[PDB]
């Protein structure tokens, strides 16, 4: 599923991401935009054999089990296929663990390179939240 901007914003707000760990809703929407272009089915194969899954492009080397990444971990206790669901619950809950792992949202490269420091507030512009 490909989310609309405000549609995703509302869903993330519903799942408690607004101001979670000090990051406003705008940061999360911006992150999703540049990580996956709002596509829940997005996947990116990395050079080390791991894969990034879903709306927030969460990596299989540490966060989920895809059964095809040798020597990896599964800290979110979920199959990576759950991160490809149209229901963003799994991605959100795992993301909350990731952002609490000591590096804030810097864990998301796309967010760091295109969202951090900008007026992220513009990402929920015109939304009914």
């Amino acid at each position: 599923k490909v989310f609309g901007r405000c549609e995703l914003a509302a869903a993330m707000k519903r799942h408690g991401l607004d101001n979670y760990r000090g990051y406003s809703l705008g940061n999360w929407v911006c992150a999703a935009k540049f990580e996956s272009n709002f596509n829940t089915q997005a996947t990116n194969r990395n050079t080390d054999g791991s894969t990034d899954y879903g709306i927030l492009q969460i990596n299989s080397r540490w966060w989920c089990n895809d059964g095809r990444t040798p020597g990896s971990r599964n800290l979110c206790n979920i199959p990576c296929s759950a991160l490809l669901s149209s229901d963003i619950t799994a991605s959100v809950n795992c993301a909350k663990k990731i952002v609490s792992d000591g590096n804030g949202m810097n864990a998301w490269v796309a967010w760091r390179n295109r969202c951090k420091g900008t007026d992220v507030q513009a990402w929920i512009r015109g939304c009914r939240l």
